[PDB]
């Protein structure tokens, strides 16, 4: 398996834009920057809002916990400088002694997507996942695999209807036929393909994670594949797309499914979206978003549509007709 589209970015940018082992950061003034309130914490991070001393002014201290990992974001939030909706890197500092690193972002007023999600509109819905599409556009197009698109991962600002992608300790370069690591993402936003441990996957990972996501906001089901593991997980999704579709996948690109699926995987018919439709959630549902969201929900990662396919998709119409 290779990518359909951008399989040769990195080859053209070469060494200097994707070989992050041989990175030397010019670190910034560590004494420049105040601490002044935690905002979170993460399996990998501690995050704080904190002041630029020298402009007092708002910005973002993400604390990081091997070295490797550590300067494959640095090198992405570097890459992916000047992109759409995309975090803003402000430097990059570490302690003295200690010199545990620190990367410095933009300061975003998100609003928590539990809250925030069910306050949408339907335009409101076309409109940021539009915006979350120039960033994943963005990123593929520059070589890079966000890996861990999910609504922690959105920073939405719906007072000034900004929006912003973070969190980019997951990403990777995409190399035709590298073997990835496939405990990447979080459970319920994980393709199919992490699932069966199929590990030469692509920037098609993220259009799954963003169907899920889309699934959520349009269908009012948070999270729309609740699996309790890793297996439970792929099983939630048989139920939905069905197992005709999951055998005649696995067979394509020759994957056999571990020894304990056969106890818990039944044989389940592909139950239509429109069964997912209640009177809570209609506000959302056109035939245009169903027809959307079936073109990211696939098993094989080369039948979804790529970000810039689904940029032009009849359902963010209003989107581009209202930037004109
Ligand atoms: O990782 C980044 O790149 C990253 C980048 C920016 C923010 C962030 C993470 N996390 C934030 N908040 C947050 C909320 C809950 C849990 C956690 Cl760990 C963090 C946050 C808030 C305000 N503006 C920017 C950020």
């Amino acid at each position: 398996s290779v990518a359909r589209v951008y399989a040769n970015v990195n080859e053209k940018l070469g060494r200097s834009w994707w070989d992050y082992d041989n990175l030397v950061v010019q670190w910034g003034v560590q004494d420049n920057y105040e601490i002044v309130r935690k905002v979170g914490r993460g399996k990998y991070s501690e995050v704080f809002e904190s002041i630029h001393l020298p402009t007092d002014s708002k910005c973002i201290v993400k604390v990081l916990k091997k070295k490797k990992k550590i300067k494959r974001e640095i090198k992405i939030l570097q890459n992916l400088a000047g992109g759409p909706n995309v975090v803003g890197l402000l430097d990059v500092v570490r302690d003295s002694q200690s010199k545990t690193p620190s990367i410095v972002t933009e300061y975003v007023n998100n609003t928590e997507f539990k809250t925030l999600y069910p306050k949408f509109s339907d335009f409101d819905v076309r409109y940021y996942i539009f915006e979350l599409l120039k960033a994943l556009d963005f990123c593929h197009s520059k070589g890079i695999m966000h890996r861990d698109v999910k609504p922690h991962n959105v920073m939405i600002d719906h007072e000034k209807r900004t929006l912003r992608l973070i969190d980019w300790g997951l990403a990777e370069f995409y190399h035709p036929g590298t073997e990835y690591n496939v405990r990447v993402a979080s459970r319920y936003f994980k393709g199919p393909e992490l699932l069966v441990d199929f590990q030469e996957y692509d920037y098609s990972l993220d259009m799954w994670s963003l169907g899920c996501m889309f699934a959520s906001m349009i269908f009012r089901k948070e999270p729309f594949f609740h699996g309790h593991d890793n297996a439970d997980q792929l099983v939630k999704i048989a139920k939905v797309l069905g197992t005709d579709e999951l055998y005649t996948y696995l067979e394509r690109y020759d994957i056999d499914l571990d020894a304990q699926f056969d106890d818990i995987l039944g044989r389940y018919p592909r139950k239509p979206w429109s069964r997912f439709v209640s009177s809570e959630n209609q506000r959302y549902i056109s035939s245009e978003a169903i027809d959307f969201l079936d073109k990211l929900l696939r098993y094989d990662h080369q039948e979804r549509l790529t970000a810039e396919e689904a940029k032009e998709h009849p359902y963010f119409e209003p989107v581009r007709q209202a930037a004109a």
